[PDB]
């Protein structure tokens, strides 16, 4: 399963009676010396593969009317196969680090209780829980602002709360306008202050703002900052403000854009996590992820037919937490819908086990390609809630580059829109017009997905983050890898290509309670339920 030799290819692209051009002879040359490269690093072999590819597309280019073009194009495919061979066969130890991120406010007990499960079965792994010591008040800032906007929109309706269609669609639309205006009022303040006193940290600007505009007590905010700092210190805290390579890189301004202006802590988390992986190596996990259940644990209990495979994965966890109680206040919602007979079997199995290690598996020694970042999977494809990479992996670099390039395209259209000082609607329309003018056949779908950006976290079903800093940057990077290029914007890879980068399902339990509620986004059914709750509160409060 090695790949084609110098004269093995030379008989493949043999065209009768016609001379061998310089750029063709370069392919063969580079190909032979690749086979003498069993001294070189895994990266050096990829870069030799990239170049053979860069010479082959340059041979075709110059000779559009060449008989070699059929074999020259079949060779380009053999090169892809070889990357996949280079990746799977040449594995190095993954650094024993677990990376979590919680930024924007205090860490809640739930996250720590999830994190501690990883701690309890991975004593040989170092754990970082990343926080930003300048920015404990963003979550407070957003919540105050959203609630102020909730109350203002309801003040607008009220005499029309009954009817007709002052429905949940209309509410979130109006609320968006108010939110935009408040956010832009804060952003303007932030920038006025940073220009005046460049020494002021995020939280200083924020608490002064909350005091001036929402009558919050600075003393209580200060107390909150001090408690949050103490709590994260007690829990493997690691400060973004001491991560120097991150502070000084080209992604820090983007990270702050998301933190300070957009209040999207998931997008800020996306930008930081890949950088942690690039700089330290190891395994990244969202705080709503729990260890993998032992393969042979529930092997005696059979999934009944009246149950989703995903319902079953949820119940497996809930049965562990009902009987072993590892995580307090874990839901039993789905477990309780089972039979007597089926609930009995779970207790009976969760009985013969005494150690947490008989329930949850350990990561132990892991290995990956110096080329790759491994990514978790769910039914909708790849997902960056789990990631594995060795320090300075080739992909970690390609993913960083993808994210920065995606932001460069966004900010190029967004910023001129914003720096005209208009309301939500006009700014949206200018922004979209601009995105539309810069769109082309290469970046089309991605551009369509960018136009909802001003609404992220504030309106139902707005997922822009996925295309900017999330899973799509990862797919683009894998395509960069497999196509010997950089800057893919048009994803043509299918499921089978991406499967090469999967973390095995046994290493993570993804079907957790906290996974089932998104911190940066919300669907329509949730938006409807929220609307109705807010009306009641307004009526009763
Ligand atoms: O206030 C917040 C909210 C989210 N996050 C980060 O964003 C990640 C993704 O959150 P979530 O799992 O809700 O996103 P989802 O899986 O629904 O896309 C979390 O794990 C945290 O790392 C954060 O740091 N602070
Ligand atoms: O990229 C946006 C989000 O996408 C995914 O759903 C991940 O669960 C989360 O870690 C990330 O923040
Ligand atoms: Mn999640």
């Amino acid at each position: 399963m090695s790949l084609v030799n110098r004269k093995q290819l030379e008989k493949m692209a043999n065209v009768r009676f016609r001379t061998q051009e310089d750029e063709y002879v370069a392919i063969l040359d580079a190909l032979e010396e690749y086979h003498n490269m069993s001294e070189n690093t895994v990266v050096e072999k990829y870069l030799k593969l990239k170049d053979i590819n860069s010479l082959t597309d340059i041979c075709i280019d110059t000779y559009k009317k060449s008989g070699r073009n059929k074999a020259l194009k079949k060779f380009k495919e053999y090169l892809v196969t070889e990357v996949l061979e280079l990746k799977n066969n040449n594995l190095t130890p993954v650094e024993k680090n677990l990376h979590f991120v919680w930024i924007g406010g205090q860490i809640n007990d739930t996250a720590i209780n999830y994190i501690n499960q990883w701690k309890d079965v991975n004593s040989d792994y170092n754990v970082n829980v990343f926080y930003d010591s300048n920015a404990f008040l963003i979550n407070t800032l957003k919540k105050t602002v959203v609630e102020s906007a909730i109350n203002d929109t309801l003040e607008s309706f009220r005499e029309n709360l009954n009817d007709p269609r002052f429905d949940y669609n209309k509410f979130f639309r109006k609320r968006m306008e108010i939110i935009y205006d408040k956010q832009k009022n804060f952003i303007n303040y932030y920038k006025a202050q940073r220009e005046e006193n460049p020494e002021l940290i995020i939280d200083d600007i924020v608490k002064t703002y909350l005091s001036n505009e929402y009558s919050k007590e600075i003393d209580e905010l200060n107390t909150y900052i001090e408690e949050s700092l103490n709590k994260i210190t007690q829990n493997s805290g690691n400060d973004v403000r001491n991560f120097g390579e991150f502070k000084n890189g080209e992604s820090f301004n983007l990270y702050e854009q998301e933190l300070v202006e957009r209040w999207n802590l998931a997008a800020a988390s996306d930008i930081l996590r890949i950088s942690a992986l690039k700089e330290i190596g190891g395994m990244y996990l969202d705080v709503d992820m729990l260890p993998g259940i032992q393969p042979d644990l529930f092997e005696s209990i059979e999934k009944p037919s009246s149950v989703t495979v995903d319902f079953w994965e949820m119940t497996k966890l809930e049965a562990i937490m009902k009987y072993k109680e590892y995580i307090p206040e874990y839901t039993s919602e789905h477990f309780d819908m089972l039979d007597e007979e089926v609930q009995s079997s779970f207790e009976s199995v969760l009985a013969s086990k005494s150690d947490k290690s008989e329930i949850f598996s350990s990561l132990g020694d892991m290995e990956a390609s110096p080329l790759e970042v491994k990514i978790a999977f769910n039914s909708k494809g790849i997902i960056n809630q789990g990631l594995i990479s060795v320090k300075d992996s080739y992909c970690s670099n390609l993913i960083v580059k993808q994210i920065e390039n995606r932001y460069k395209i966004l900010n190029n259209s967004l910023n001129p829109a914003i720096s005209e000082d208009n309301d939500f609607n006009t700014t949206t329309n200018t922004f979209i017009d601009s995105i539309m003018a810069e769109a082309n056949a290469d970046n089309g779908r991605f551009m369509m997905e960018l136009g909802k950006y001003l609404r992220v976290g504030f309106f139902p079903d707005v997922k822009t983050t996925i295309n900017l800093s999330g899973p799509e940057a990862y797919a683009a990077a894998y395509q960069d890898l497999l196509m010997f290029k950089e800057g893919s914007m048009n994803i043509h890879l299918i499921e089978a290509d991406l499967r090469n980068f999967e973390i095995s399902k046994t290493n993570i339990s993804q079907s957790t309670e906290q996974e089932m509620a998104s911190l940066w986004s919300f669907d329509d059914a949730r938006a409807k339920a929220q609307f109705e709750e807010y009306k009641r509160n307004y009526f009763e409060g």
